[PDB]
Parts: C-alpha cells; sequence; structure tokens
C-alpha cells in the first residue's frame, strides 16, 4: 500500500506527519526537515505552520 503508507516525497519512509493547518499526512520527519523555504505542503502547496506526529504524542 505504498501508495498510501509510503512517504510522497522521498517513498523511502512511511507517512509520518500532519500538516497544519492543511491536514494532510504525507511525509516522513526527514523530507519535511528537508522541504526548501518557504516549506509549503507536497499535496495542497499550502503553506505548513505546525507538524505534529501521525502517532499521537
Ligand atoms: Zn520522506
Ligand atoms: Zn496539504
Amino acid at each position: 500500500g505504498s501508495l498510501k503508507s509510503a512517504c510522497v516525497v522521498c517513498l523511502s519512509s512511511f507517512k509520518s506527519c500532519v500538516f497544519l493547518e492543511c491536514g494532510h499526512v504525507c511525509s516522513c520527519t526527514e523530507c519535511y526537515r528537508a522541504l526548501p523555504e518557504p516549506k509549503k505542503c507536497p499535496i495542497c502547496r499550502q503553506a505548513i505552520t505546525r507538524v505534529i506526529p501521525l502517532y499521537n504524542s
């Protein structure tokens, strides 16, 4: 289910982040950090104001 579960940026780590405010779950944590500034969601291209773990903190 890699379309559903693999990070859409590297395709090498599982998705692990929720992007706010757009709400999309598309990226692992390393790819988020690596995103060029200003950081935008790979899915919808909205600015990412905050990252929270998909695994509930
Ligand atoms: Zn990744
Ligand atoms: Zn988005």
